[PDB]
């Protein structure tokens, strides 16, 4: 679990989104297993607009940040599963980390903020839905 708190917006994978993120929604995306919804407190949250590959994410798996070099943002197929059918997702970015269902929603980051959030795994691989691109973010 997890989620991106910047302005007024709660950035969460949409597959994890509640009730209460549907009734309070701005924007989701289901090819990029995003969605966002509105808060009433402002977050502390603020999003890098950058070209890094390289950054940490966070690991609630082992309670740990670790540092990670990854592809940039792609389409890249993803397997039916119990949240999608067989798709493209896009906007992932891939990396060699250790990752379990749950760690979905741990923030990656650069030294210029937040990069996305943990989207999907593998057997040594960890996946990140980048939100570099949603200018929007940082307005209204
Ligand atoms: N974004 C998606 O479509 C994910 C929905 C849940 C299923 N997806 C996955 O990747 C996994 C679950 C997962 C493990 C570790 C993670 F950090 C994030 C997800 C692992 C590979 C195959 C089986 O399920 C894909
Ligand atoms: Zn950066």
């Amino acid at each position: 679990s997890g989620a991106i708190y910047v302005g007024n917006y709660r950035v969460v994978n949409r597959h994890l989104a509640t009730h209460n993120d549907w009734a309070n929604l701005v924007w989701e995306d289901s090819s990029r297993d995003l969605l966002v919804s509105s808060t009433t407190a402002q977050g502390c949250d603020t999003i890098a607009r950058c070209d890094c590959q390289t950054g940490v994410y966070y690991c609630s798996s082992r309670r740990k940040h670790y540092p990670v070099s990854f592809s940039k943002p792609s389409l890249i197929f993803v397997e039916a599963s119990e949240y999608y059918p067989a798709r493209y997702q896009s906007h992932l970015m891939l990396a060699v980390g250790h990752s379990e269902p749950g760690d979905c929603g741990g923030i990656l980051r650069c030294q210029h903020g937040v990069v996305g959030i943990v989207s999907t795994g593998g057997n040594g691989l960890v996946g990140f839905a980048d939100v570099r691109d949603l200018l929007w973010l940082d307005e209204e």
